[PDB]
């Protein structure tokens, strides 16, 4: 990484100027999950660049999900599941479950790796703070819209209080748990939820990272793939895709339409996505723009 | 309630007049166990006095144990555990499990609980902004000091940080886990991080909720019970007390020599033992003071 | 008062907290005047409310009268009145023994009273720092309005600067004399002055403490007191109710229609009256909402 | 007044200027008594001159006194008096009729006054917020010290309440009444409590307005009145003067060798005394400093 | 200039009081040039007025020309001019010789003139901060509007900035040079920028230092000479004046009818000029206000 | 520069990280002179890089010079020199001309330049609100200290209003040129300077832009050239070198035994040198540290 001439070291520093401009002083927020999150390198280098934006007054904040780890934990604990169409359903016990793998493993784990370049993160739910409230959702299945349980999408959100927390120097990592308007806490789609901070916290950028280079519109075409659509766009492709890359789409779409200048649906397998997408113009990522 | 006349609720309230003083702007941290978690009814009282101390412009900070929750948690698992004397060794997955329970179970019901009061409550741990930090405590067994595994004492507390957080108007709620010098997660023992918060903080008060009416000196005298007594002759007395209470007594001394005005050791089974400690001269508990 | 057993002091304590909750924060205007300024006990218990209020951070404002003291010094001062009806002349020198009674005499006295619980009191009139002014009022007698002197009714507050004042953590007692827009003092009556001043503080509840039970709308049928009631209907009753109770209701009309939440008629002969209504639900008083 | 050329009226205003640069942002305290306080255009160019340095950024404290105006009320009220030595007894009676006197109308008659210019005066004792306490004097009569009740000397006081009173943009106009450490209020000389305010808040000037040209060593030779003089000189000196300058002569020792850089006697009888030795090179008065 | 009774030296004094309270806390624009920025006595004096504002509290704003000094130094470098009817091209090197010479050396003077009194002073441009910008002008000859180089009128101003300048207690110092929208710095005629920055920043005055008594609608009639003049009269007034006064009179109507209160044309050959025209009724200016 | 694979770009970013971390809100001085300051390109990419600094959340501070600028204007001007050794002797006309040559010329390039990239820069000297003061200086020369004039070395600087400066977000362009203690403006050696700058407002480092590789022990052996050294060492070495590599290396001296913690003289003809010596471990650069 040193036979590479020092001049050329400079130019790929000096060409992340304009990108260092927009974002000065801006929140991002990022979608962590996927492989960035369970393979140990691509972690630390995940921690690593968000202590770089927070080095570099930007303020980044983190939403994290973490669907295999609840799976395996209510295997671990015998707890068997009910399944309406493919989605298991939420019960009291599920719930309980899923609250504490979600905040007390999944969010310790990147709260302690970020926390190894300083004192910046600090891990929250929609309960701490009251910081956000969830409205219970149901999804349609075969036809019909049905009860899962205690799944919902973000209510409102505390933006004033976010924000506070952010200008104190922090990095919020965010467990998609929170309680509805009876404080019933329920589990939040970490996809959704990404973009419904993003929204509500007038967020410069959102940033997804998924296991993928990018969209496809005609997958698997290799030269379907594109760097830049606009909402109205995606939005005609979006019945079209894979079953899994619609969450991350979607997302996309409600945060941009919302008044998040672009979305990002960035390849979380390589190291320092974040870096590359954010400082430099030769991201493998796709970008989502209004139109 | 109101067959009793209202001259005399009158009365009641005015003689709160001269704690509310006292208190006004000061922290009091509390070490919250026992029966008064288990029992809904007195946890719910608890929350409505955090919520009071709160509303009279008085910062508590709530330290929770929950010893027999990872037991359970743990059995649950089928996580076979080693002992050396009376302790269980904490490997790396027995503090995982209790950093999950404490953290992402515990804490959070009484997050809950003092939030539907309003937005308050705010949980924490070590690991958070580097909020503490742990050194691995070694304990001592039928003679000889032993490594019991990943557990420790609270090493450093960021004073300043924590007490930000509270003039924000929050109520911190302590699940007690915290790295050590070199990132490694430790769980403390709850009776003595309290003491050891209480001490940074420069609280006012130490509150230790205890399954008992208060300290006896010659277990089961009746009136072997006393009111209050001096760190110098309750340290002198240590040595000869129940298993179990020289954790909360311990944490009293080291928090009262440690500058902490009083400590005080009350009844977690009197629903709003804490109300009746702080406002009323009519407690059960035994105060801790200096000499 | 100690052979009450300690659970119930703690549930009296305990259903403070919605009203704690309520006021917190908020500026709660107290007319004092009557027995409750003229008996020792009932005055030493009335400040320590004020210091009560203080310690829980509500932001407690005194406005005083002191009619019967003025008649006494002027009559020590062998100054002889002239009446148009039943209204003293307010000539230029009634208004300064008047404004040296109320300010240098009646003020005083529940300043050091307050002060005795700290350094919270603070005297003041609408002549300091401008805080209000007055404009000239006139009275009907027997038919015809009429000129009876330097009398008027509160004309303009410095909202902001009163406010500053009490976010000091300062309670200002008030005596109500104010000069009119060419420098001129008047003397404002301490009734309508404190629905004004409630008005213009955006002052949460109003209290004004009387010698009497509550609002009897058929005086003197004991069954004819009632515990709430709106403007609208205190309106159309107001034409029949004795010579003093005027004033009081006047007063709880103008504030209640001007956006305060609730106007309150309490019995200042009753130790620790504004507890009883502020924190109790077992209040004598009449409660005035919008309607 | 305008026969008088405007290159004149000029070179008048910028002398002024290295005064304005030495009290910019300072304390100034002034005892106001004397005739500048009982003529009707003394006072009000006295008022005009406390606008007059607070719209230069400078923050003068007015401090007054009043003995003649108790002494008529007193008599107006029939009280009679007790006198030892030359001094009459201050009877709890006397105090409140004094206090009335000070705070209720000669303290009000400087505030409307100067309140004409702007919000800037306000009125205030010991007693207000606590801001300073007396501990009881008692004086030396024919030979023995002895007591004449309730009189003292400023005892303690807040300088930190009294100079945020200040930044506010106040000048605040202090009766001399204090409470002692049990909250019993005692009238303290004007003179002496303008020397102690002086010293507590850092003041860089004392100015005492009194009823000569200035102090005279041989009184009454005319050319033994002197410009400027040393607290060592002066204190030798102090023994051998007319009753009544002692007063403003021990405040202006008391307050130089406690740190005030100067003190100025100064002649009340002169309009706009204050502007002329302030701004002036061409004042009556005399310059204590230390030595 | 002390033969002169001090009783009189009291009320030129007193006579400022009202123009102290009317500026307190106001910034006040000064064009300085002609004479009293090429004689010595006159600089100093100019210098000790901007001292005597800052030490009221006003905030002072210099604005300066120096078209004399930028000739004389092209001269000393033999930089031959080119002429458009009366008026030098702007080429590139003749804007650095400006730009040096106004901020280099014109600039520098009065900064430590000013600073002789204290820290106030600092220079500045258009170029620092981007405190404002400008758009190329292009001047009118015989007919035809013309080109004549980097000449331009004040574009934006960055008024925000401005005034955190002057609260923290400085005296810009401003030469008239800013950039356009692509970075390319023109030079803007003092007289014009002054009015530009006066009406940016909400200033309550305008003053325009020039070398005449005052605006004289029939020069050279002696008594054509006026005192006070509003905008629509003297707009009907402004094509028939001297060929310099023009400036100086645009200047003044795009000041006031941008809402900057008044506009003062006054005599820069009198010593302390502006302490007359501030502080004194007596000046010889011309005043112009909104009609 | 993009056929370097996207990996690659990855990794030079992400090992700036331990540098953002270490000058993350510190103070970084600059002195840029030499070929860095002649260059079109070399320029743009240094004003550049203080943007980069700036939005990094950094704080630089440049210091420049400009020897051969003032040479240029003097012969320009026909201003004839006198030497003593190798000195010219300043004068007050050639300080006239450095002063305008300097801030007026040199200070205005820079100024715009790194404006292109918001509105950052800010020009100063000494004289703007008294910043730094200059002690006049004597040169030895081939034996005897000589006076040559109106120059001097940085006496005493006001750290906390520069600090202010930086704290709004500014970067200080800093001509070297101050007053003495009587208001005679003085030039300051550059290079001199920027060490007692870095010294005063403790920076975390100091920049010494210079025209060569860096520093040689035994110029010119090519492998004599070191990349870093302790003060002792460097001190004994400095009666040998270069007769321009003087000032650079007693400014690092001066600054680093000043409490700085690194020096640095790094070369000035490398685009982006500063990116490289800041951000990489593989700059040509000289380090000096304390020994
Ligand atoms: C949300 C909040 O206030 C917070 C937290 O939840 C944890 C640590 C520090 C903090 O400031
Ligand atoms: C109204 C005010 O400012 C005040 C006062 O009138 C008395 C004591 C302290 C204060 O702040
Ligand atoms: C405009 C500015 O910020 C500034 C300056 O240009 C010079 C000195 C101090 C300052 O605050």
């Amino acid at each position: 990484i040193e036979a590479l001439p020092t001049h050329i070291k400079a130019q790929v520093l000096a060409e992340a100027l304009p990108w260092l401009k927009q974002l000065h002083g801006k929140v991002v927020v990022v979608k962590y999950g996927g492989n960035a999150m369970t393979d140990d390198t691509l972690r630390r280098a995940f921690a690593a660049d968000m202590a770089f934006l927070r080095n570099c007054g930007i303020h980044p904040v983190v939403v994290h999900g973490g669907g295999p780890q609840i799976t395996a934990m209510l295997r671990r604990l015998g707890i068997e599941g009910d399944f309406k169409g493919g989605f298991r359903v939420t019960t009291p016990e599920v719930l309980d479950v899923a609250r504490m793998v979600l905040f007390g493993q999944v969010g310790r784990e990147l709260v302690n790796l970020i926390n190894a370049h300083g004192p910046y993160a600090v891990g929250i739910t929609g309960e701490d703070a009251q910081l956000f409230t969830a409205v219970r959702r149901s999804v349609t299945v075969d036809g019909v819209a049905t009860d899962i349980g205690l799944v919902g999408d973000v209510d409102q959100v505390n933006t004033a209080a976010m924000l506070d927390l952010v200008a104190a120097g922090r990095i919020p990592v965010v467990s998609t748990l929170a309680p509805d308007a009876d404080g019933v806490v329920h589990n939040i789609n970490a996809d959704t939820a990404a973009a419904a901070v993003a929204e509500a916290l007038g967020a410069e950028k959102l940033l997804m990272l998924t296991d993928i280079d990018g969209l496809y519109t005609r997958w698997p075409d290799r030269d379907s793939l594109v760097s830049e659509i606009d909402t109205g766009t995606l939005a005609q492709l979006l019945p079209t895709l894979e079953s899994g890359m619609v969450p991350k789409v979607e997302a996309c779409l409600r945060a941009v339409i919302g008044g998040v200048p672009s979305a990002h649906i960035i390849d979380g397998r390589v190291t320092h996505c974040v870096l590359v997408e954010l400082f430099t113009d030769a991201g493998t990522g796709t970008k989502v723009v209004r139109g």
